[PDB]
C-alpha cells in the first residue's frame, strides 16, 4: 500500500526530485488507517520527517533508504507501534540516536546502515526481543558495544562495521543463540576475541577485520561449525593458527592477512574440503605448506605472499581444475613448479616471484589458455623458456627476469596477441634476439637487459606499441638499425653497455615523443645529428663513453647534462671547437 497506489482529484505523482516535508506531509494528511506499507526509497528526497507521520498508526513496513534525509532521527517514528521493519539506511541522519525505540516492540528488522550518527550506540535496542536484523554500520558511532545487546535472542544478523567503536568485545555477545551473521569490523576494538563466541553455534559469517584486536587466536572457535566466512585480517593477532580450526567443515572463505601470526599452516586445513579462498598474506608464517592443500576440491584462490614458507609447493596443486588466482610471492619456496596448476583452464593470475623455485618452466604452462598475468622474476628457474606462450590469447603480462634461463628466447613471444609487458632481464641466454620481436602487435614494455644477448639488433619494422625498451648490458654487436623511427610511441630507450658501432640513427630525431635515450658505453662513431637539437621531448641523452665526433647540437641540447658526453670532441657545453 505504498508508492501512492491506493489513494488512501488528489496527486499520487511520486517523482520530480522534490525536497520534502510537504511533498508528502500530504501523504500523511490522508488520515488513513488503510496504509500498511510506505516505501519512499530512492526518490532523491531531502528534508525532515514531519511530526504528523505518527497518524500512520497501522504502518508495518517503512523504507526511507537511499535518500538525503537529514537532521536528528525523528522521534515521531517511534509512535508507529505496529512497525515490524524499519529501513533508514543510506541517509544523512546525524547527532546521537535518541532513546525510545522500545515502543516498537514488534520490530524485527532495523537497518540504519550508512548514516551520520555519532555518540553511543543506543542501549535502548536491547529491549526489542523480537528483533532479528540489526544494522548500525557505516556511521560515526563511538564507545563500546553495550553488553546488553547480547540479550537480543531471535537476533540473527548484526552489522556495526565502519564506525569509530572501540574497547573490548563484550563476551556476553556469545549468548546470541541464533546469530548467523556478525559483521563488526572496521572499528577500533582492542583486546582478544572472547572465548564465549564459541557458543554461537548458528554463526555462518564472522568478520571483525581492520580493527585493533590482539592476542592469540582463541582455540575454542574451532567449535564454530556452520561457519562459512572467517575474516580476521588487518588486526594484530599473534601466536599460531589453532589446529582446532580444522574442524570448521563449512568454511568457504578464510582471511588472516595482515596480522602477526607465526608457526605453520596446520595440516588439518587439508580436511576443510569446502575452502574456496585461503588468504594468509603478510604474516610471519613459516614451515611447509601441507601437501593436502593441493587436493582441496574447491580451492580457487590461494594467497600466501609475504611470509617465510619453506619447502616444496604441493605436487597436485591445481588438479581440482578450479584454481583461478595464486600468489605466493616473497617466500622461500623451493622445488619445481607443479604442472597441474592450470588444469581446467581457470588460472588467470599466477604470481610466484621472489622465491627459490628451481627447474624448468613446466611446458603445461604454455597450454594454460586462461593465463593473463604471469610474474615469476627472482627465482632459480633453468633451461630453455618453453615455446607456446604466444598461442595464449589473453596473456598480457610476463616477468621471467632474474632467473637462470638459457639458450634461445622463444620466438612465439613476438606473436603473442595481447602481450603488453615482457621483461626477461638478467638471464644468461647467449643467443640472438628473435628476429621479429619488434613486430609484436601489442607490447609496451620490453626489457631483456643484462641477459647475455648477442648479435645484431633486428630491424625496427612495425614497432607499433613499444614505449619502453631496455637492452642494456649485453654483447649486441653491429649497428643500431636506421629505421628506429617506426617506433612512434617510444619514450625510453636504453642500449647502453653493448658493442654497438657505427652511427647514431638519424631517424631518432623523427620520433614524436622520445624522452630518455641511453647509448652510453658503446663503440659509436660520427656526429650527433644537429637535428636532435630541435627536439622538444628529449630529456636525457646519455651517449658518453663512445667514439663520437663533431659539435654537440644546440637548441634544446644546450640545457642537457654535460656528463652525457665523454668522447673526444665537443662544443661550448664543454670545451670550445
Ligand atoms: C528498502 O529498499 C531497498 C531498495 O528499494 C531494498 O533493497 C531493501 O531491501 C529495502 N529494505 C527492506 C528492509 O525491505
Ligand atoms: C615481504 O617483502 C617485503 C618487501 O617486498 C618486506 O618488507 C617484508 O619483510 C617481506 N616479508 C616476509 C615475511 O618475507
Ligand atoms: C626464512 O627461512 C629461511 C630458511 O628456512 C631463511 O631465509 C631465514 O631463516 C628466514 N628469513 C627471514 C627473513 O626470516
Ligand atoms: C625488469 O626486471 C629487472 C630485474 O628483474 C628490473 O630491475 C627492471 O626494473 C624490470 N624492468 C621493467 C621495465 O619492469
Ligand atoms: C658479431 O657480428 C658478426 C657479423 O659479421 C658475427 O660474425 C659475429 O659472430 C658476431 N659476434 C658474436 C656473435 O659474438
Amino acid at each position: 500500500l505504498s508508492l501512492k497506489t491506493s489513494l488512501s482529484k488528489v496527486p499520487v505523482n511520486g517523482q520530480n526530485d522534490a525536497v520534502w516535508c510537504s511533498w508528502s506531509g500530504v501523504v500523511c494528511d490522508n488520515v488513513t488507517a488503510q496504509v500498511i506499507s510506505l516505501d519512499l526509497s530512492h526518490r532523491n528526497l531531502s528534508g525532515r520527517i514531519p511530526i504528523q507521520i505518527r497518524y500512520l498508526s497501522s504502518l508495518l513496513y517503512l523504507n526511507l533508504s537511499g535518500n538525503s534525509l537529514e537532521g536528528s532521527f525523528p522521534t515521531s517514528i517511534f509512535d508507529l507501534t505496529k512497525l515490524t521493519t524499519l529501513d533508514i539506511s543510506r541517509n544523512s541522519f546525524d547527532s546521537s540516536f535518541p532513546p525510545g525505540i522500545s515502543k516498537l516492540k514488534f520490530l524485527k528488522v532495523f537497518n540504519a546502515f550508512s548514516n551520520n550518527f555519532e555518540g553511543l550506540l543506543p542501549s535502548d535496542v536491547s529491549r526489542l526481543r523480537f528483533l532479528e536484523e540489526l544494522n548500525f554500520g557505516g556511521s560515526y558511532f563511538e564507545g563500546e558495544i553495550p553488553a546488553a545487546y547480547g540479550g537480543l535472542q531471535r537476533l540473527k544478523f548484526i552489522h556495526l562495521a565502519g564506525n569509530v567503536l572501540g574497547g573490548k568485545l563484550p563476551p556476553r555477545l556469545g549468548l546470541l543463540t541464533e546469530l548467523q551473521h556478525m559483521e563488526i569490523g572496521y572499528n577500533h576494538f582492542n583486546g582478544n576475541i572472547p572465548s564465549e563466541f564459541a557458543l554461537l553455534s548458528n554463526l555462518k559469517y564472522f568478520d571483525v577485520s581492520n580493527c585493533s584486536l590482539s592476542g592469540s587466536l582463541p582455540q575454542e572457535l574451532g567449535n564454530l561449525s556452520n561457519l562459512e566466512t572467517l575474516f580476521l585480517f588487518q588486526n594484530g593477532f599473534t601466536g599460531e593458527i589453532p589446529e582446532s580450526y580444522s574442524n570448521l567443515k563449512s568454511l568457504k572463505l578464510l582471511d588472516f592477512s595482515s596480522n602477526q601470526l607465526s608457526g605453520s599452516i596446520p595440516s588439518g586445513f587439508s580436511t576443510l574440503k569446502n575452502l574456496t579462498w585461503l588468504s594468509l598474506i603478510s604474516n610471519n608464517l613459516s614451515g611447509e605448506v601441507p601437501e593436502g592443500i593441493g587436493e582441496l576440491p574447491e580451492l580457487t584462490t590461494l594467497f600466501l605472499w609475504n611470509n617465510n614458507f619453506t619447502g616444496v609447493l604441493p605436487h597436485k596443486l591445481g588438479s581440482n581444475g578450479k584454481l583461478e588466482t595464486m600468489d605466493v610471492s616473497n617466500n622461500s619456496f623451493t622445488g619445481t613448479i607443479p604442472s597441474s596448476l592450470c588444469h581446467g583452464n581457470k588460472l588467470y593470475k599466477l604470481i610466484l616471484f621472489s622465491n627459490m623455485f628451481e627447474g624448468e618452466l613446466p611446458k603445461s604452462l604454455t597450454r594454460c589458455e586462461s593465463l593473463w598475468r604471469f610474474r615469476s622474476q627472482n627465482n632459480r628457474l633453468n633451461g630453455t623458456i618453453p615455446i607456446g606462450f604466444g598461442s595464449l590469447r589473453n596473456l598480457t603480462f610476463v616477468d621471467l627476469s632474474n632467473n637462470r634461463f638459457t639458450d634461445q628466447i622463444p620466438a612465439d613471444f613476438a606473436t603473442a596477441p595481447v602481450l603488453q609487458y615482457l621483461n626477461l632481464s638478467t638471464n644468461f641466454f647467449h643467443r640472438k634476439l628473435p628476429e621479429n620481436i619488434w613486430k609484436a602487435p601489442n607490447l609496451q614494455i620490453f626489457s631483456a637487459s643484462f641477459s647475455n644477448l648477442i648479435g645484431e639488433i633486428p630491424n625496427y619494422v612495425g614497432c607499433k606499441s613499444f614505449y619502453r625498451i631496455e637492452l642494456q648490458g649485453n654483447s649486441l654487436n653491429g649497428t643500431i638499425p636506421w629505421d628506429i623511427g617506426h617506433c612512434e610511441k617510444l619514450l625510453c630507450l636504453n642500449l647502453s653497455q653493448n658493442h654497438l658501432n657505427g652511427i647514431i640513427p638519424w631517424e631518432i630525431s623523427t620520433l614524436p615523443s622520445i624522452a630518455d635515450v641511453d647509448l652510453s658505453h658503446n663503440l659509436l662513431t660520427g656526429t650527433i645529428p644537429s637535428d636532435f637539437g630541435s627536439s622538444k621531448t628529449i630529456t636525457t641523452f646519455n651517449v658518453s663513453y663512445n667514439q663520437l665526433i663533431g659539435p654537440i647540437p644546440s637548441g634544446s641540447f644546450a640545457h642537457l647534462n654535460p656528463s652525457f658526453f665523454s668522447s673526444n670532441e665537443g662544443l661550448c657545453g664543454d670545451l670550445v671547437g
